[PDB]
């Protein structure tokens, strides 16, 4: 056997706050696979080994080193998961997914973007207002769509949570003077909400 396994992944996005999980698929021409692993294409500069970052991104394989375990016809299956610190960067990360045979083959690593989706994958980490589309609330009536008082501006928030039970419940929801809805997610990213959608003059 002198040929490594191959790979099928995909282009992975991820949300701050949030959890995720991804599968990606190994076959071998042997069909067995011993060990899969993901990982940074450079060495952790300390340790001279392999190593994955973000921390936050994990990955288990179950049935490694089993007869008949990565099959092109029953591939053998590789989660990357995690739940996304509030606290992390925006930003992409390009990783490698490397599986060994018994033979002792083992994938290769080429910077090259015609690889993405098969060994090497790019994850895409989004702001977590990227995730949510806030939906318009029932209207709420007010004296001076120029100067909202501090209750009305108190009812617009709540009507904007009753009409948005999906958003993290951690959420702040937020009222300016003219009705603006600003609503401020856990990892302090915004979406805003128009006036003319959320407040009517009562006259
Ligand atoms: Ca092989
Ligand atoms: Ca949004």
């Amino acid at each position: 056997d002198t040929e490594a396994p191959q790979v099928k992944s995909g282009d992975y996005v991820v949300y701050r706050g949030e959890s995720f999980e991804y599968y990606a698929e190994i076959t071998d021409n042997s069909g067995q696979v011993n060990n899969v692993v993901v990982r940074n294409v450079e060495l952790d500069k300390k340790t001279n080994m392999p190593y994955l970052t973000p921390d936050w991104l994990k990955y288990s394989t179950d049935n490694l080193g089993q007869p008949g375990n990565a099959t092109v016809e029953n591939p053998l299956r590789t989660k990357l998961y995690g739940n996304v610190p509030l606290d992390t960067v925006v930003g992409i990360y390009t990783r490698y997914i490397v599986a060994t045979d018994p033979a002792n083959n083992t994938t290769r690593m080429i910077q090259n973007p015609n690889r993405d989706g098969l060994e090497r994958f790019v994850l895409t980490v989004k702001s977590q207002n990227e995730k949510y589309d806030p939906a318009d609330p029932s209207v709420t009536y007010v004296n001076n769509l120029s100067n909202l008082s501090t209750s009305e501006r108190d009812a617009v928030a709540a009507a904007v949570r009753a009409a948005n039970p999906s958003l993290p419940s951690a959420a702040k929801i937020t009222v300016s003077q003219n009705g603006t809805v600003t609503i401020t997610y856990p990892d302090r990213s915004t979406d805003t909400i128009p006036a003319n959608r959320v407040v009517k003059d009562l006259q």
